[PDB]
This record gives structure tokens, C-alpha cells and sequence, in this order.
């Protein structure tokens, strides 16, 4: 199955991403104020890219293309120096249409030379090929290429792509364990939790669940979940807590979910024993690269839950 | 049930909101750059307040208080001229914690004089009383109260509280029809849709479903749902599409959901035949005040779905009336 093969191509995708970055690094100088536009997974990727832009001392704003089209007055757009359009195919109509409205320099991110790249001042084509309807390793690949480009543009040191790729290899090693979780626990809904850069990862993981498994999935900033959303967590809920650094509040939060009889998978960059039901540790990376190894974990989890439900994640109902 | 009663108090909340505004209008001038901080319902309210700040030509940013505590560098915060903390009780620990780290002027929005109001430079206290763990009419009252303060600060005409309140009187007259939807369709999940100011209303509605009904509910910017999310809508799904203005893309979207066998409830300020299964027309208002009548409606829908499932929305399982943490990690003495 394509989806699984493509998830497992993640380490090679990082290497391709570094190559794509290198090809464009002197052609494209990312400015400080950047607007990011995408749909579906590419919107959650836009959010991630906006976050790292802020983290490096710029101003990053993301919104869905249709909100830019119909409700831009409601959003803190300001005066971006660059607008980034994102589409895996490069043929997403809404992205093309949003960018047509814009006279600002534009950059297109895609897996293909496409309408999108051909409509922009600049293009970052990351040739991670996916035949699945569901975006997997391309999300991660686009993210890494853009990370390097941002770092290069802001005069920061580059990351070591071999090191990042290796982190995703170590994450993919948890495949058999992830299978086991899906076998051990017949969960009926799932809550993904993350803060900062792990929040868009939570949003994307929850989308993988919807698309691949037609499943009840939710995503929240880590501690925000206590404020009413936790009501839907019980003995049939898996809570996937993702954190780069852990502190006493995460211990309490795991225990609060366990008190409602939910089971907790803790995914972290650091060993921490909070009594969680399941644990996956991924290698520590720089602050900005940190989310990268979490992606193939949640992609594998989503894939195996869809297969358990007798579904084909390569071509989901209703989806183009 | 206190929650029904409190939802029905929405008109009276608008008047009280107008009076809280009048009490502070000459003491507080809102600037152009404002950060909004809240949690749960008050976070979704913060998103609404940020949006109207942008609409009125300022810069409004909103994030959950815990994201400000632990991940603020990820957000386009900038250099706000005012930070607004929101908490119905005024005792939500994360609001106090976030505000303590801020040196800029601070405004507290609460239903009570409280830790929050004491910790801020200025306070917008709106005395809507709610006994339910679930926030309802206080959301709408705080919203209207702040909307006045923004227009006043920005030298704009004030809204007419009386007209806004009558708008919600009309919305509430849909109570019977709302039960009928619930009686009619045993839906197993719900998707709320809205664009701009109606998108936070969609998030809030979907939170009311979680809290009151312990139910599978989702919320999206209207046309964003098309990108993969629509996969979970089938014959067991109610799609609640809310829109001020209605156009051709709205028609195609309705039909796309119909083709998946879902049923559609259309809440709008007009009466158009788009193929929907259910229809609710709410009074038209100024563009910023437009979301106000939609709130009672989705609160009623959540309430009636809860009651049909035999649940108690005044005191949902697990939920805490005030969401708290130990505030000071060492008691200094």
C-alpha cells in the first residue's frame, strides 16, 4: 500500500528536501513578514511555517485560502513582504485563486512544477512523489526544505539533514509497536495534543485520522484541552500527548485523563515516566526541527487504525 | 435546567453588557494593537475580539493562555499596546499566570470582581450570572460589551443594545423548531461551519456539543471543510452551515454534503432554497454584531441534543467549573 510505503520514505524525503533547498537558496531570500496560504494539510503546514517564522524573529501569519478569499478583513494580515502558497499537486484551485488576488512577491511550494509554481515569483519544488490521496512524507519534506530556506535567509546556521533524516528512521522503528497499540486498544476516538510547533502536528495527525480511518479525532494545544474539551475523553479514548520537554503539568494532565479511564500515548524527545499507557521517544533535534520525527509516528498510527477498520487509506470515500 | 434558563437570559445579558460598557467607556480607551488571552469558551471569544479588532482597522491577535505561557515565540504577537485577559469566573489560573508575565496595560473581562480584575489596570465586568459549568449567555454578553467599547474607542457609532437584544429574542423563538430537528434526525455527529466572525461561533458551538452533549462535533471555516475533513460526514451527520451572505459556492457545498447523504441545517440572515434540510433565519445586524443572534441558536441545539441523550448540561461528567493549577510553585514567606 502506497500510503505506508510513502510514510516510510520519510528519511529519503528529508534528503530530497535538503537538495531542493540547496537548489534555491541563493535565488530566494525569505523576508521577515510572510503570509502563508494553503488548504487542508497544506493549511496546517502553512500554520507550522508561520510559527517558525515567528520563532526566528519574523512575523508569520497563516489562514485557509477560502478565509483569505472571503473574510481577510477579520485576520491580522498586515503588509506581508512575501506570500507563500502551498499545494502538494500545485493545482489546488483555491491556492491559485488566492494568489491571483495578490501583487506582492509570491513563492509556491509544491511537489511538482505546476500551475502554482508557474504563477509565482519563486518556487520551491520538493519532488517527494506520493500516489496516495493522503499527504504523508511530503508534509515533512516541504517543512524541512522551508526550514533550511528560512534559516539560510535569516543568516542562521543550517541544520544537518542526515541528522534529521536519522531521527525519522528512529521514529519509523516504532512501527511494530504502533501496530501493537492498535491491536491492544480498540479505541473509538482519539485526541492529539501538542504545544507550539507540535500543535499543527496535532492538527495534521487528527486530519490523517479523518481521511485515512474516517474516524472521530480531535486536536488541541496541550493544556487548553482541560477547558471543557476533555469531556469527550473516556475508556474508549486514546490521548496522544506530544511534548518536546515535559514538566509537572504534563504529569497531572496524563493522570487527569487516566482518571476518566482514557489511555495515554506519550510521544516525546525526552524519556519521562508519568504512568502513561504507551510511550514513544524520538531523537532530540533543534527547536525548529523537533516536530519532524513526530509526523511519521502519527502517520503510522493513523494508517494502522484505518487498516484495522478495514479501510483503504490510499483512496478514502468522498476524497479527491 | 439552569443551562436552558441561562441561554434564555441572552437578551437581558445584552442590556447588562450595555450598562457595563457605559460604566467604563470614559475610563478605558482601547488602542490599535491588542492581544487577547483566554481558555476554552473564553479563547474562542478572544478569537472573535481579535477579528473585530482587525475589521475595525486595528491589529488583533488571540491565543490560548497556555500557548502564551509555554510557546509564545511561535505566535505573531508583536508589541501589543493592550493585553485583554478573559475568564467568566475571573479565577482561571492560566489567565492570571499569563497576565503576570506581561508589562503592558491590561484589561480584565469577567462576570465578577475577582483575581483577574484585581490583577488588571482596567476591567470590564459584565454581571451575567451563570450557575451552569457551561458558559452560554455570558459569552454573548461579554462579546457585545466589548464591541461597544471598541466602537467608542475608535470614534465609531455605538450599536443599539435594544435592537441587538431583540435580535436574540427572535433567535430564541426558534427553541421549538430546534427540538424538532433533534427529534427528527438521530444524528451521530455534527459539523459547524462559518467564515470570518461566524467561524469562532462554529468553534464555540462545537465546544457546547462536547461539554453539554458529550458528543462528536467538529468546526471549520466554511469552505475549508472540503479539504479532507468532509470525509467523516455521512447519513448520520448534521452539517450546520452559518452564513450572513449566501452565494453560489454555498450552494455547491450544500449539495456536496447532500451527495454524502448528510443533512444540512442552514442558519442565515435570509431565506434561500439551497437544498438544505432545515432552515433558521436570524435578524440581520451591523456586521460586527451579526454573530450575536447565532449564539443562542447553537446553544439551544447543543442543549436539546444533550437532553435527548439523557445528559445533564448543568454538570457534565468530569468538567470543572473553574479550570485551575497551583499558581505559585513555592509559597514565599
Amino acid at each position: 500500500m502506497k500510503t505506508l510505503t510513502e510514510i516510510k520514505q520519510t528519511p529519503k524525503g528529508i534528503i530530497k528536501a535538503d537538495e531542493s533547498f540547496n537548489q534555491v537558496k541563493d535565488k530566494i531570500r525569505l523576508p521577515r513578514r510572510i503570509l502563508y496560504l494553503g488548504c487542508g494539510s497544506s493549511h496546517f503546514l502553512a500554520k507550522l511555517l508561520a510559527m517558525v517564522t515567528n520563532m526566528h524573529g519574523g512575523t508569520g501569519v497563516a489562514l485557509p485560502c477560502s478565509e483569505f478569499l472571503y473574510s481577510k478583513e477579520a485576520y491580522p494580515i498586515g503588509k506581508p513582504e512575501l506570500v507563500v502558497g502551498i499545494s502538494r499537486s500545485g493545482e489546488t484551485t483555491e491556492v491559485l485563486l488566492a494568489l491571483e488576488k495578490i501583487n506582492t512577491p509570491k513563492l509556491g511550494i509544491s511537489a511538482y512544477e505546476s500551475s502554482l509554481t508557474r504563477a509565482c515569483d519563486y518556487s520551491l519544488v520538493v519532488p517527494t512523489i506520493e500516489e496516495s490521496v493522503v499527504m504523508t512524507h511530503s508534509f515533512t519534506a516541504f517543512y524541512f526544505a522551508y526550514l533550511q530556506l528560512l534559516r539560510h535567509s535569516y543568516g542562521l546556521p543550517l541544520l544537518e539533514a542526515t541528522e534529521v533524516a536519522k531521527a525519522t528512521e528512529k521514529a519509523l522503528e516504532y512501527e511494530n509497536y504502533i501496530k501493537e497499540i492498535v491491536e491492544d486498544f480498540d479505541f473509538q476516538n482519539v485526541i492529539f495534543l501538542g504545544s507550539g510547533l507540535l500543535y499543527p502536528v496535532a492538527l495534521e495527525a487528527s486530519l490523517k485520522m479523518k481521511e485515512m480511518a474516517i474516524f472521530w479525532s480531535e486536536a488541541y494545544p496541550t493544556f487548553e484541552v482541560r477547558h471543557g474539551f476533555k469531556a469527550i475523553a473516556d475508556e474508549n479514548t486514546l490521548v496522544v500527548l506530544m511534548a518536546q520537554e515535559l514538566f509537572e503539568w504534563h504529569k497531572k494532565l496524563v493522570n487527569e485523563f487516566k482518571g476518566q479511564r482514557a489511555r495515554v500515548l506519550l510521544i516525546s524527545n525526552s524519556q519521562q515516566e508519568f504512568g502513561q499507557d504507551y510511550s514513544i521517544e524520538v531523537p532530540r533535534l533543534s527547536k525548529d526541527a523537533t516536530p519532524i520525527p513526530y509526523l511519521p509516528v502519527v502517520q503510522l498510527l493513523s494508517y494502522y487504525k484505518a487498516v484495522a477498520r478495514g479501510l483503504n487509506p490510499d483512496n478514502p470515500r468522498f476524497l479527491d
